[PDB]
């Protein structure tokens, strides 16, 4: 997260870190046994780390649970990142508590202008690299689809939206991938992609979760 702020320990209790020996993506807990992340975060041997704040220090609220199953969206296209969404089932149910909480799926889509909370342990620099240890947060509005598609001609699909600040300075970034964009109490976005980070006229691109709620619910119900 570039230009964000320190969330505060466990203030984003649905935020998970996906770990394969190191943090490599965020993900959002959607129930005790399921995380949603970006399909581009897919790897074998994922451990989901819940209750994390400082991802490099055991602070006492963590639950580390291995994934039993990863389900990448049927139509995920890694070239275009269209349908950049994946479900990860945990080997065992997370113990839900105030610091490890699920986030509601949308029942409908969010609108341009809606303010969202984007969070992650991704790079905090737009030039160069600094990875934070504690969770970073960014409040960012959903941008009109037209500004999104103007920003990234030929790359934005109906399964994507832009959020952030065309001015630059405030964005998600590498390492935030897969993490939540939560708007009005619902997971509306997954950190998906962008050009660099917090660059002028290159807002964050986010998987449009509300397109996937049927698939998520059906997939979870069947798995
Ligand atoms: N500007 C953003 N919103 C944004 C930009 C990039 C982004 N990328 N995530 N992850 C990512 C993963 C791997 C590489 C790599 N092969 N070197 C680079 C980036 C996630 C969000
Ligand atoms: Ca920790």
């Amino acid at each position: 997260i570039v230009g964000g702020y320190t969330c505060g320990a466990n203030t984003v209790p649905y935020q998970v870190s996906l770990n394969s020996g190191y943090h490599f993506c965020g993900g959002s807990l959607i129930n005790s046994q399921w995380v949603v992340s970006a399909a581009h975060c897919y790897k074998s041997g994922i451990q989901v780390r819940l209750g994390e704040d400082n991802i490099n220090v055991v602070e006492g609220n963590e639950q580390f649970i291995s994934a039993s199953k990863s389900i990448v969206h049927p139509s995920y296209n890694s070239n275009t990142l269209n349908n950049d969404i994946m479900l990860i089932k945990l080997k065992s149910a997370a113990s839900l508590n105030s610091r490890v909480a699920s986030i509601s799926l949308p029942t409908s889509c969010a609108s341009a202008g809606t303010q969202c909370l984007i969070s992650g342990w991704g790079n905090t620099k737009s030039s160069g690299t600094s990875y934070p240890d504690v969770l970073k947060c960014l409040k960012a509005p959903i941008l009109s689809d037209s500004s999104c598609k103007s920003a990234y001609p030929g790359q934005i699909t109906s399964n994507m939206f832009c959020a952030g600040y065309l001015e630059g300075g405030k964005d998600s970034c590498q390492g935030d991938s897969g993490g939540p964009v939560v708007c009005s109490g619902k997971l509306q976005g997954i950190v998906s992609w962008g050009s660099g980070c917090a660059q002028k006229n290159k807002p964050g691109v986010y998987t449009k979760v509300c397109n996937y709620v049927s698939w998520i619910k059906q997939t979870i119900a069947s798995n």
